[PDB]
């Protein structure tokens, strides 16, 4: 059965790292794309990045082209590094695969003939520091 199985959330200080995880369970045909979008409190969705299946191709909004990093583990995760985070990371991190459009990442951050996981919080902000 196709999952998307997310991990990693959390809370961190300005100039921070945060992982996110989403493994993709039961995808046979090569031709998928798998990433994120978010969706920033008071803000419209927007795409964050995006790995084609087919040639590993990887693909990053230009708000943080610089600063966060995709990967894969071939068992079956996508992984997000982020660093350097920045107030305005701060957002719902959602895990979206689609038939290898990275259609999140049109302007609009929106999946379309996809599939998307539920949110994953992350904030950055300087109450991180108060734990």
């Amino acid at each position: 059965e196709v999952q998307l199985q997310a991990s990693g959330g959390g809370l961190v200080q300005p100039g921070g790292s945060l992982r996110l995880s989403c493994t993709a369970s039961g995808f046979t045909d090569d031709y998928y794309a798998i990433g994120w979008f978010r969706q920033a409190p008071g803000k419209e969705r927007e795409g964050v990045s995006c790995i084609t299946n087919f040639d590993g191709g990887t693909y990053y909004a230009d708000s943080v082209k610089s600063r966060f990093t995709m990967s894969r583990d071939n068992k079956n995760t996508v992984y997000l590094q982020m660093n350097s985070l920045k107030p305005e990371d701060t957002a719902v991190y959602y895990c979206a695969a689609d038939k290898g459009l990275c259609s999140w990442l049109r302007a609009g951050g929106k999946v379309t003939f996809g599939s998307w996981g539920q949110g994953t919080q992350v904030t950055v902000s300087s109450a991180a520091a108060l734990e």
